[PDB]
């Protein structure tokens, strides 16, 4: 039940206003310089395709994919970006929430 936590949180970040730029992969056909800097791309739906498959062993796997999001928006966007903006909505609204059951 480490994980039915995961199924909350992930639906109310999917469902979050500033959820746009993560719900799916960043297409890096579209973005220049985002393959080059960005070793370990990861977004909101490769979770949700994780989590549907069992992928996550442990509460805290959920929460190192989870802070990847975050940690690559704020190494590629700036702070003032609209992305990078959205980033750190969506990065306090998670860490506010995983505090918020651990
Ligand atoms: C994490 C991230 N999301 C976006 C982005 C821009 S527009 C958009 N969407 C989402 C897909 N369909 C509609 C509009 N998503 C970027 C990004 C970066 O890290 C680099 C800059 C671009
Ligand atoms: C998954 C994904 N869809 C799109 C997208 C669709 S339409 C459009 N534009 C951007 C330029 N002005 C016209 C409309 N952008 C992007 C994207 C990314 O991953 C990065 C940002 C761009």
């Amino acid at each position: 039940s480490d994980l039915t936590f995961c199924e909350i949180i992930l639906m109310e970040m999917e469902s979050h206003d500033a959820a746009w730029p993560f719900l799916e992969p960043v297409n890096p056909r579209l973005v220049s310089g985002y393959r080059r800097i960005i070793k370990n791309p990861m977004d909101f739906s490769t979770m949700r395709h994780r989590l549907s498959r069992g992928g996550y062993t442990s509460s805290e796997e959920f929460a190192a994919d989870a802070l990847l999001v975050f940690d690559n928006c704020q190494t590629f966007n700036e702070d003032d970006s609209e992305v990078g903006k959205a980033g750190h909505i969506m990065r306090r609204f998670f860490e506010s929430r995983w505090e918020e059951f651990y």
